[PDB]
């Protein structure tokens, strides 16, 4: 499942250019599905099994990044955030583009006091990125305007933890993939991979969102290795609540460690939301515990079949 | 070429289920190819010749269809479209599936009132498909949920013109295949048949050409300046941001077309990693069970490519 964690977390998938991610999900799932289709707006719909119950397992394809807005005289890039990324996780951080070009990030500091003052009020109009080109003529071909970029950091295992970029949400995509690769369906199971936008082709009876939640384990609560984070919604149908209680009895039934969050898009069909605790969200080094993710897989395997 | 266009347009190939169209294409080009391959996504790629210049041609193997999203109790199938299918081109039509199955679409509402209204502001929420199924189980065994079907209408000739379902882009497939069958390749030819998805095909190529369908506005009550028309020749499209290389390929195709009296017709519109040009065959009633092309546009097209590449 860890080959999978790399192949997905390392897959280049910013908004609108996620084709590789969909690929690895497909060739990864090839041999364990009945069908799929890419919907008008870019979401991918997988279905497996013959069942009266139709369940949707949603997971966000996309990962945070930056977009170019201005190419410079000497060939430097102006950028702006896509997804919830802070200009602080980018200082000294190197960036990939879809063609493969690597760029480096720096600050528009002039003096020695400006480099200590641009930060306490740092926006993206004070950053820049080097590609290696010295001209705008040599820089526009390397990267047009509207080019996206992502973290260059890859997947590393730190003493049993899985640290990589974009554990949000391809720990969830990876979990769904693994479920399809190990489950024998007792239901008609769709797995939908979503394009979030402006910050359902199939009709089902129950939707289940696989997302991540920030871990409060940071010094000074959702904890690693404590289980999947089950989200209770302050306002939901009797049917969403029954989804929740069903997953609860099944978790208490098979001695499955699990957590429960309450934090202050829903299909109209009854939906629930389960998250994996992930530290350092919106950083190149988001940390998950694999026992949590195989615990989540095990739970879904149990509730949705054998 | 009537036999080829027949096989291609009548082949069943909806969003991934193209083993029939691929098998027909390889079946067709056998004895003329120097190799082929199916990538991890299903794209069929062939190559012939070993010239210095590398030229690629590409045309989509896919056709519009329907996907079944639900099966009710009586055996009727609720559908959502695959591709750009008008709900109207379906009403009264029969639907063709892979395992030997045929269905018939129907509209909800029994009274004259709700039918007459539902046809106004129609959609697939208000449709279904009967298989002759009386049980939901035998429907699930005949047509599982997630099953794709294409138009059941087939190929026929009308006073010299060719009509069939899925001319886009099986007619481009026919152009490529005939080109490969009647070629003495001077360049290194790669043929690419597009699956599913609208930045390379794993083939480095000097230049690339697309064989596409274009809407012919020669129909009545259509009055556009510089309209596409049947038997006007292959339509050579002009792009807005066309690079020097794309304009070079395009200009070369114009040169051949006029040098050998090959009829052709430009097409004016309302990044670019490879030199590319876009040629199109004019076609009538795209997205209908009965798309129509003129054969001499296809012959002039294959002549254009064969003389530009051999």
């Amino acid at each position: 499942m860890k080959e999978l964690i790399r192949k997905l977390t390392e897959a280049f998938g910013p908004s609108g250019r996620e084709e590789e991610v969909r690929s690895i999900i497909l060739e990864e799932l090839e041999g364990h599905i009945d069908g799929h289709r890419i919907d008008g707006l870019g979401n991918l719909i997988v279905w497996k099994g013959s069942g009266e119950k139709k369940v949707i397992l949603d997971a966000a394809i996309d990962e945070i990044g930056v977009v170019v807005t201005n190419v410079d005289d000497k060939g430097f890039l102006t950028i702006e955030p896509v997804g919830g990324v802070s200009p602080y996780m980018l200082l000294g951080k190197r960036i990939r583009f879809e063609n493969g070009t690597i760029g480096v990030v720096g600050m528009e500091g002039e003096t020695t006091e400006e480099r200590q003052e641009n930060v306490r009020k740092l926006s993206f109009d004070k950053l820049f990125i080097d590609i290696g080109a010295n001209s705008r003529e040599e820089a526009q071909k390397m990267c047009p305007i509207g080019s996206f970029g992502v973290y260059d950091s890859g997947f590393v295992e730190v003493s049993g933890k899985y640290v990589s970029k974009a554990m949000d949400d391809r720990i969830g995509c990876a979990v769904i993939v693994e479920v399809f690769k190990r489950i024998k369906p007792a239901v008609t199971l769709y797995g939908v991979f979503s394009v979030q936008e402006e910050v359902y082709g199939v009709p089902a009876d129950e939707a289940i969102a696989i997302d991540v939640t920030d871990s409060a384990d940071t010094p000074k609560a959702m904890r690693l290795s404590g289980g999947p984070a089950l989200k209770v919604k302050d306002r939901a149908s009797i049917s969403s609540k029954r989804i929740l209680e069903n997953l609860i009895e099944i978790a208490e039934k098979f001695d499955i460690k699990y957590q429960m969050e309450v934090l202050t898009t829903r299909e109209g069909i009854p939906s629930a939301t389960v998250s994996i605790p992930t530290r350092y969200v919106a950083s190149p080094s988001e940390m998950i515990a694999p026992d949590d993710v195989e615990a989540t897989v095990d739970l879904l395997i149990r509730y949705l079949g054998a």
